[PDB]
């Protein structure tokens, strides 16, 4: 798994489950293309978004879908989402892991980032 | 004052001074409209950015330009910069401070919103 | 004002405001005795703890009661309370703001110092 | 596993590596007792510290020693530690992740609880 994220909800101290995550990639012409998307699992993981071969050099924006998440819990949310926009494997492939920590007006976000 | 930006710097425990902040506001074509922009103090704050006549509701995001930050500083950072997108809603009289906490490799945000 | 405690609240985006804050400074037989102590204001903000002249060089622990702050909200807390223990450094003319952001699994954390 | 301890590096984007933690227990004399220590994993892991059977009721405390992390590192940090001190197991037993992210002037930290 090169590419891996992971979503906790510091509320209820718990795995953030069932977020949406979109990634996109920027394109030649400067515009974000859609990369890969998915939701996150009972643990708050998401894997399986893409593969070694297909995740090539560029930059990558992995948006969190977290004002859906809070709503659903009955909260109104000051945050759209939460974005992550880094540059990947300029330096040769690594494996990236996208953590976020949510509160309903706060949130952190960190990048565990190993060679292989 | 409707809206301050604040960025601390968490390496050094100290305001992040002369970083680069760009607000948009969300057009109706869904594209992002330069409203405001500056470069925080030597305290780590931005004021001035807009005025309560300007200042609508609607969808605006805030971008930080961490990376020259941590690249004047001779350190590789993981982010080409933070963002923070948000809806401005009237519910009385409301002051925006949006706050960003930066490291290399992480940045918390939160919304200190008051009367 | 060489030391102040600023608190936030990460749920409602607001300070955290009548938050029981307690300075303790280490003693020679590793015993915390009581420094200074107080109540955040409307700002989530408690200033006056101590003086220039007071505040020495030492190790030194802020005890935010937070419990008691998310148990007044109707919100069930993980943490008894946040502690932030450091040592206070002479280098120059030194300022300290401790701030925390707090939720209810949750609390960050920061130092900021200045001239 | 019902207590594990995660630390990570917000500097390095890494796990934070052969971290020392300790743990206390409060004792009927309002004392801190000695409960269990041990140190990070390569992948910021600590596991193993205590078992279900002796894991009872309390209040704990969680020593990371991010002082003496930092300084091997060439840093000289702000904080001596970071310090984690909940209830425990008061409601029946519960699975407790303690994870911590390290800045040297700041640090972040969160719990996930889980029912088994
Ligand atoms: O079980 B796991 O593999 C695991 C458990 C917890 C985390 C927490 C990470 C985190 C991220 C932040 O942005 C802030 C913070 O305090 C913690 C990561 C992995
Ligand atoms: O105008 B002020 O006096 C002020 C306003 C906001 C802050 C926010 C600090 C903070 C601390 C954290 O540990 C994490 C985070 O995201 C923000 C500090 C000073």
């Amino acid at each position: 798994c090169p590419l891996m994220v992971k979503v906790l909800d510091a509320v209820r101290g718990s795995p953030a489950i069932n977020v949406a995550v979109h990634v996109f990639r920027k394109a030649a012409d400067d515009t974000w293309e859609p990369f890969a998307s998915g939701k996150t699992s009972e643990s708050g993981e998401l894997h399986g978004l893409t593969t070694e071969e297909e995740f090539v050099e560029g930059i990558y924006k992995v948006e969190i879908d977290t004002k859906s998440y809070w709503k659903a819990l009955g909260i109104s949310p000051f945050h759209e989402h939460a974005e992550v926009v880094f540059t990947a494997n300029d330096s040769g492939p690594r494996r990236y892991t996208i953590a976020a920590l949510l509160s309903p007006y706060s949130y952190s976000t960190t990048a565990v980032v190993t060679n292989p």
